[PDB]
């Protein structure tokens, strides 16, 4: 065979495309996933750090408010 | 004033944190947006490429097979 | 004509399929975008509400601590 | 004790807020993930459908161009 052989070439090429692409999309998503928890953990720590300092302020304002 | 000033500091820094982050998130998203249409246009072109070449195959398997 | 028409039809349809999908993807993304700032504003408010709470606590554990 | 208790309430209350949020985000993402492969499989199938038909056209065009 020759043409019907070339035919089988494509049908295999294609089905090789879908599988390839479906992996890629998953990489795209996992990639986002990571850059997502990353931001999230940063933003968070900050928001927390903040809380850890709005403490000491209200702290000093009344913890030292005894000798004052 | 002084403590009631240090108070005003934090109150302000916070409202800054929010605004910052609210933007960073938008950058994160726009970033994904791009890496998304990008993949999408690649994947597509390919899938279209396939369609372009699967043309000639079935073409020549019968356009040249007419002389055969 | 005849096939040259059914041929033009497909080329027509195809350029239409891309048009469509290219938009849908945008809807998918906008959709995520929204469910994203939404969560982000919730999570945030909470994290902020928590800031108001941890305030009054440190507050009263020392605000009326004068009468103690 | 008491304040040292109300303190402990929040300290734990907060460390609980993170847990919640940290998972909620994962639901948001998994959610997107699904709506993503879903669209992707749809769009794809269609794009392939087009192929299984741009075939028959060029097909019946010249396959029947033997009796013509």
């Amino acid at each position: 065979a020759e043409p019907a052989l070339r035919e089988q070439q494509l049908q295999q090429e294609l089905l090789a495309l879908k599988q390839k692409q479906q992996i890629q999309r998953q990489i795209l998503i996992a990639e986002f996933q990571r850059q997502f928890e990353q931001l999230s953990r940063q933003h968070e720590a900050q928001l927390h750090e903040h809380i850890k300092q709005q403490q000491e302020m209200l702290a000093m304002k009344h913890q030292q408010e005894l000798l004052e």
